[PDB]
């Protein structure tokens, strides 16, 4: 058809078995990530070489005055808790938990104090963005709170979410609508926590949406990264800087409608 107009000034999409391109606009140009910096967060950990999915985490104090100090989104979890990492990535990914974000950074991360695995696991998002052989991403936080050294492409999220895609477990949670977590309690019973929603309206609007994350900040505006699949054709692609939740809903929809056409 014809090339859709968009509100996001970012904006890219691809064929996710081929890597061809199929729409673009201003698809490498460095803008602000947000929390869509946490696709990146769920990578690293699940590429890790001592990964468990059924360990067991204890929510610290430190996860929780951590939001409330920059009123980060949350997943509401409670200290004293135990949490599977398991848990900790739909925590992650579908509400878009800045907590479990951080409960993940320090797990993964490699030292003896909490202030050093957090770094340490910084520098391991960026050391994957470079074996992806990408240019225009860096990263100065596990969530997308940090600062102006935490940017990147359409393009390149893009890539970084195909690349996530490849992982099962990735595929699974991601897709996933809503999800309640039971937990273990300091005194050892189980908690039924209130049930996590996906912020991510394209799973319910969207048919043959399988993907993959929202996002938004104060100078990332509103992000959604996006996934799809039509007669066996999936097309991937992101939205960067819209102008609000629905606008980046409609952008995206007008993308993918768009790739399944060409």
């Amino acid at each position: 058809v014809t090339k859709p107009t968009i509100a996001a000034v970012g904006g890219y999409a691809m064929n996710n078995g081929t890597g061809t391109t199929l729409y673009t606009k201003a698809a490498d140009t460095r803008r602000s990530t947000g929390s869509t910096t946490k696709i990146m967060t769920a990578k690293v950990v699940l590429a890790q070489s001592n990964l468990n999915l059924d360990a067991k985490v204890t929510i610290q104090k430190a996860y929780s005055d951590y939001v409330v100090a920059n009123n980060a989104s949350q997943a509401h979890l409670i200290v004293g808790d135990k949490v599977t990492v398991r848990q900790l990535l739909y925590g992650l990914m579908l509400p878009s938990g800045c907590d479990a974000a951080y409960a993940l950074a320090d797990k993964y991360g490699s030292g003896s104090t909490r202030a050093a695995r957090v770094k340490s696991f910084i520098g391991k998002m960026n050391t994957a963005a470079t074996n992806l052989g990408l240019h225009n991403t860096h990263f100065d936080s596990f969530d997308g709170i940090g600062n102006g050294a935490n940017y990147s492409t359409p393009r390149d999220l893009t890539k970084i979410a195909s690349s996530a895609m490849k992982n099962s477990t990735f595929r699974t949670v991601v897709k996933t609508k809503a999800y309640t977590a039971k937990t273990v309690t300091k005194t050892g019973s189980i908690r039924t926590m209130d049930t996590w929603k996906n912020t991510n309206g394209l799973l319910s609007s969207y048919s043959g949406a399988i993907g993959v994350k929202t996002g938004s900040g104060p100078e990332a505006k509103y992000c959604l990264v996006f996934a799809a699949t039509r007669g066996g054709k999936t097309v991937i692609g992101t939205v960067l800087a819209s102008t609000s939740i629905p606008a980046r809903e409609s952008d995206a929809t007008k993308i993918m409608n768009y790739g399944f056409a060409l």
